[PDB]
């Protein structure tokens, strides 16, 4: 079957390196798996295909918002 999961889709907008003792790194335009939403906090937790998840700034997250993904 297809390879995906209906729930939350987001991609890194700008290069964000997780230096702090509690953050994840992503690549400009990289696919991520939304896990923990951000409520007026600006912090979102996403997972990586490999197996790494951390708290990234929503500002650096652009909701794919692209249905009918062929």
């Amino acid at each position: 079957g297809s390879s995906g999961s209906s729930g939350g889709h987001c991609v890194a907008i700008y290069h964000f390196e997780g230096s702090s003792e509690g953050t994840i790194s992503m690549a400009e335009g990289e696919d991520l798996s939304l896990m923990e939403e951000d409520k007026g906090d600006g912090w979102t937790r996403v997972r990586r295909k490999e197996g790494g998840e951390g708290y990234v700034p929503t500002s650096y997250l652009r909701v794919t918002s692209g249905p009918s993904s062929g």
